């Protein structure tokens, strides 16, 4: 699905969320904070299927939310394969290193299905049971240090469940960076506000977006720039407080020097 | 800290609830399934830390929640535990019969720490890079079907957290056993009644009960009936909806019959 140079772009606005957070992130974090967020969204995810044979039976997916959960795992995974990127190689754990069969047990749906590339995620993800399959394989590769691997997978997740992947990664990045000057860290951000959950909002900030237009060369940084003011308009944020593509391009770029 | 004795009777009440969930659930469930909740259930219970860098910095420990998150993992544990105890020998997983260490990568604090016995769990518990460390290695447990030493681990944290283990589990039973007569199954079961939690409640219902009190050969039934009453008496549960303990330990053995 998505072409090598908007991968670089998405690392790119990934390094000014995760800079905004801390300045110094890649001295501050660690391969492992990396895998416990995704071990945690990873279990978010799976939330959302009826999963559990003692309460509401018979519910049906919120692959909806699904959407959501997928673009979290995205967000910490680009932040894991460049904290990878970044670390030294006598300090790569063995882990992350030795044959994948070796530190995993792959787990399989029953019923026959459909397979992303890799040996690890299962279709359709309207099943219940090929997504449990699928993320506790998630959990397994993360633990293996394999961000790569689970940014693939990722994206034939959402090929499966028919979304665009792209578009709904900048919508929840700039709620993720309106969370952040909205008080996140200090405990006062409203994310539940008056009963309705924030990312909740985002759906209706990318209906507009094409998934020619976000992976596009010459249209994704007008495509991107939309959503990203959709969703800052969705959560009445001031001008002065926005930031356009450009600009975490041009915060990222000096960050390299 | 548990003699073999009160963990035996333990185990007969978990089949009395999972039996109540399902007449026949060692037929219907699978050594997945409980690896399953139990994954699950260990992301609740690190959810109770400050672990994460980006949001509510600074917040301390739920440690009060932690008591219940790690009953939880132990009503998995003991059930997990039975599923293999009737599996037949040909079909038990590979990854429960491989050396522990070819299935599992063990995750150490950075800090010096106490231990559990085993290499696993790590105190004081009030410290959150224990506390990661700790669950991500039983989640590691789950994935390689070692219910029982997930047993000893909880019994430690117990300890070092400062509960009783066992009246909590009892306390936590009776609750299971109430929302599964009101309604968990289709939904219309109120957990969060008034803005108050359905677990906060049975910390009050545990004060008067003694760590010799629940393990003591003599007195043990009697203890665990009276948090029993108090936790039904707490939800308002009407007498004939009850059960006592020589009840559970009644359909337990007719169930083994
Ligand atoms: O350094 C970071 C930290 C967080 N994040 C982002 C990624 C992810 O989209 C988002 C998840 O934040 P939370 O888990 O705090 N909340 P979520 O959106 O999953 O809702 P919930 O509170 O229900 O878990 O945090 C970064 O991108 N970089
Ligand atoms: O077959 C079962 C199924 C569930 N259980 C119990 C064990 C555990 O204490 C309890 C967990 O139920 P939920 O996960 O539905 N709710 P919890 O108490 O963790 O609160 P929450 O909804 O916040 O997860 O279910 C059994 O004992 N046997
Ligand atoms: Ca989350
Ligand atoms: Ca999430
Ligand atoms: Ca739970
Ligand atoms: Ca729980």
């Amino acid at each position: 699905n998505i072409p090598g140079a908007i991968l670089h772009s998405l690392a790119e606005l990934q390094d000014g969320l995760n800079a905004m957070i801390d300045p110094s992130w890649r001295a501050v974090r660690s391969l492992d904070n990396w895998a416990l967020a995704i071990t945690m969204e990873s279990t978010e995810l799976l939330d959302s299927y009826p999963w559990k044979w003692w309460k509401n039976l018979n519910a049906t997916p919120d692959l909806a939310n699904v959407r959501i959960e997928l673009v979290d795992i995205f967000h910490f995974s680009l932040s894991g394969a460049m904290q990878m990127r970044s670390t030294p190689d006598d300090e790569i754990p063995a882990a992350s290193l030795k044959p994948l069969k070796e530190v995993m047990t792959t787990f399989l749906p029953a019923k026959e299905c459909t397979s992303d590339p890799y040996g690890f995620v299962f279709f359709p993800l309207t099943d219940t049971q090929n997504a449990i399959a699928s993320f506790r394989n998630i959990i397994q590769l993360a633990n293996a240090y394999r961000f790569d691997v689970i940014i693939e997978c990722i994206i034939y997740a959402a090929e499966d469940l028919g979304f665009n992947l792209v578009a709904y990664y900048i919508a929840k990045h700039t709620l993720n960076c309106i969370r952040q000057l909205s008080g996140y860290k200090d405990g006062s951000y409203v994310k539940v506000n008056n009963g309705v959950e924030d990312n909740s909002l985002l759906h209706n900030c990318i209906k507009d977006v094409s998934l020619d237009e976000v992976l596009d060369a010459d249209k994704y940084v007008q495509a991107w720039n939309s959503i990203m003011a959709n969703v800052y308009e969705a959560f009445q944020i001031k001008e002065s407080d926005r930031k356009d593509a450009e600009r975490w391009f041009a915060l990222a770029k000096e960050n390299r020097l």
